């Protein structure tokens, strides 16, 4: 009678987490529908033929979390390396330590500042706004690093990445970056961090490995939901695609940013001597450059070639794949509307919304996985197992 | 009849490794004689009363090795943290990335150099000498980092640390430092690295914990060897004290360097924002400064106080404790003599020589432990177990 117990739209970390938990902990059959030719969403990786180096096809993916439960969960499917992510910043022909630390300060200001002297210097340069009263990105950034540093490393980068007035961008975007007064130049500040030892695709394939999970690549949910759902009428639907696209943009177009990549194999062994180099100056079109050999130093790749990737940012069109939610005031207002329509869809046909795209949220991998675990624990499992309504 | 099966002089890592292996693997009674009030030699650590921060009393101790067997052995007695040692260098009022890397190069030379451009620049500045033909420290350093960088970060530091012409110092001293053309500023380049989770003293106390091992603090071997050895005539002696001091300096005085430390608790939470800051300029008397809170960031120490330690270097006197072997041509010549007298002592009264002091070798912890394992495997064990002579 009932073919599946649950439909999941999208095979990203949210979708796979949901699909894995349901199938493995509740002994239920889950159908996962993926539009792309591969699973894993933007986390999908692929070895470059010439060099053998693993390439994060949709931009650099670095896993990190302070959530012990998430860390323990993800380690069920993959090992993690010793890698600690660091970023350098290119400004006026000089490579700077990054982000905010004694390294960045001493370089940019020409002399060594003690932790105490550094705190005083920034406090002076952050006088025009206090951190608590920070409404947007521009105000919050200046309140944390000061206007001179904001001018040189934030204002330009933010322009290329968003093409939106920094006074209209959320403050949460800039607070993704740690603000320190030590020489610690770790780009993240979570307890647990590392790269998947055998790569991202292996990790992802292990999450969807269970026999009760079926994944259909090259399949849009909208093309087949008419045919599928009557086959399993009681089965709920977890949707992780673009939230506005789901309702045919009937309330308006949410602001998204999309990315274009240029992948190039170079006849030299080392291009920039580090994994990610940010480009903060507007005299260059790309936001940053990835050199993927530096992601996995524990592996010994060939030393005569190397793979680099330039990252370009622009507004997402109707045919584009959305990467970043812009989340301006207008966007947040429009989101509130779709939230209501999504809330209605949950009660009318048991359709759930989650993930970066499904919630218009600037989510990372760990945040997406944690979110999926919460939806499983508090919503999905009680429904599928104990009959409880989804609301 | 026979009280002990082996005498060990000195409770450093060599001595303890020897004592542990013999007692634990051969079921033999070992007496360890320590002159100091504590075990562990220079690796002894101690919590500072006000702050609670662990202080490496005899200078910063960072464990690292590429030897899998050593790593597996030491982990039997302690856990290791995630710590990766990094050093910054102070020169003309600016804090530099260190050692040789794209960080140091781009800072000191004012602009960003690509890995390829960096290799070319140094090759030009290292033209006066090729690395293979490097006889001493000065020549080897210039051949690896170039004369301008040698002038600014090596020549001055080496003067304060050795007070000896760099043309008379061994090349092995400068090759302790990694030479890179990436942004990797890890001060070491071994596979395994970290700090003892519960501190060095706990680690050391676990190695000497066995009931067949007796350690006598506050005891000089020379004071009691007359009384002890007839109590166990068949028992060999492993000596890890100063090699020249053993023979009453009868062949001459080996050149040593000793260290003086200044420990100060400051009413601020952070002094330099990093564990070790080198001071390469001669306008300051100390070689470097340690801030021990940065050694263990995983621990949460108080943020209103901090412990720092200034390191001063000088020649070791007859009453001083030797830290570094200088190993000049004259020193190596004198060492050859003591080697012969030591070789004679092995055949006349079964006295072995090992460790940093006992062999006049610039040894690290892992090298000292590896050395002790080799002496156990190839010399001590066959003797104590299979009667084989020590030669
Ligand atoms: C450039 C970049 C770098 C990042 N780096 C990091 C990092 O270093 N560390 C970190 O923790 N996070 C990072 N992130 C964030 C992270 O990638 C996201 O959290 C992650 O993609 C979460 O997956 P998601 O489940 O929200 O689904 P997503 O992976 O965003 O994709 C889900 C899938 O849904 C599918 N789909 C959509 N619509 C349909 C449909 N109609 N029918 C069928 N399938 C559909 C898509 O094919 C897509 O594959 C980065 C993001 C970007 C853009
Ligand atoms: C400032 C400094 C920093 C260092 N940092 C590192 C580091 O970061 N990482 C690393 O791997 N290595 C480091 N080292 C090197 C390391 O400390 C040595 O390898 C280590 O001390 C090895 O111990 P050892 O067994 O050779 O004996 P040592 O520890 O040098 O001491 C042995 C003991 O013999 C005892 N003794 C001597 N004579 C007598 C006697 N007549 N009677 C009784 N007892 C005697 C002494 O009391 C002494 O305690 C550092 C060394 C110094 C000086
Ligand atoms: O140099 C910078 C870096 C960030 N920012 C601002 O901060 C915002 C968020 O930065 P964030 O680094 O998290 O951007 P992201 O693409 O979401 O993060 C990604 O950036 C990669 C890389 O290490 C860093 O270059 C990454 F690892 F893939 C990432 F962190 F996921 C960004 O939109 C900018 O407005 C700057 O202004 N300047
Ligand atoms: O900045 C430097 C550093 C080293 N050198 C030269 O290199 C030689 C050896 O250096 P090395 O760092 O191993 O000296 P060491 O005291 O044996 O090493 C110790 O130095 C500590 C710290 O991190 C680095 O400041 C340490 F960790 F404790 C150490 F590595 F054990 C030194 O004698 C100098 O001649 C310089 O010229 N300049």
């Amino acid at each position: 009678t009932a073919r599946f117990d649950l439909f999941v739209v999208g095979s990203g970390f949210f979708g796979l987490t949901i699909a894995e938990r349901v199938a493995t902990q509740l002994d239920k059959r889950v159908l996962v529908l993926e539009r792309r030719p591969h699973i894993g969403g933007n986390a999908y990786s692929e070895a470059e033929p010439q060099t053998g180096i693993e390439v994060h096809k949709y931009g650099a993916h670095l896993f990190h979390t302070s959530n012990k439960r998430v860390w323990d969960y993800v380690r069920q499917f993959t090992d993690f390396t010793d890698y600690r992510h660091r970023v350098f910043a290119m400004h006026n022909g000089q490579a700077y330590q990054f982000p905010m630390g004694l390294g960045l300060v001493s370089q940019f200001f020409g002399k060594y500042f003690t932790p105490e002297q550094a705190r005083q210097l920034i406090a002076e340069q952050a006088a025009e706004i206090d951190t608590a009263d920070a409404q947007n990105l521009e105000e919050k950034a200046i309140s944390l690093i000061g206007r001179p540093l904001y001018e040189a490393f934030v204002k330009g980068y933010t322009a290329k990445q968003w093409q939106t007035d920094p006074k209209e961008l959320p403050a949460a975007n800039i607070t993704r970056l740690p603000v320190r007064y030590t020489f610690d130049n770790r780009y993240f500040s979570d307890t647990y961090e590392g790269l998947p030892t055998d790569g991202y695709t292996a990790w992802l394939q292990n999450m969807a490995a269970d026999h009760r999970i079926e994944v259909r690549l090259n399949t849009d949910w909208f093309d087949v939901r008419g045919q599928l759902r009557p086959g399993s009428p009681a089965a709920p639907v977890v949707y992780t695609g673009p939230l506005d696209r789901y309702f045919d943009y009937a309330e308006g177009r949410l602001g998204w940013r999309t990315l274009d990549f240029e992948v190039e194999v170079l006849p030299i062994g080392d291009f920039q001597g580090t994994a990610v180099m940010n480009y903060n100056d507007l005299d260059v079109p790309y936001t940053r450059i990835h050199e993927f050999r530096h992601f996995h130093p524990e592996r010994d790749y060939r030393t005569d070639k190397t793979v680099i990737m330039r990252e370009y940012s622009r507004f997402a069109e109707d045919d584009d794949e959305p990467y970043y939610p812009i989340n301006t005031e207008a966007d947040r207002a429009l989101l509130a509307t779709y939230r209501a329509r999504a809330k209605s869809e949950t009660a009318s046909s048991k359709v759930l919304f989650g993930g970066r795209l499904g919630t218009y949220q600037y989510l990372d991998m760990h945040m997406a996985i944690a979110s999926a675990l919460n939806m499983y624990d508090n919503v999905l499992a009680p429904h599928l197992r104990d009959g409880v309504p989804l609301l």
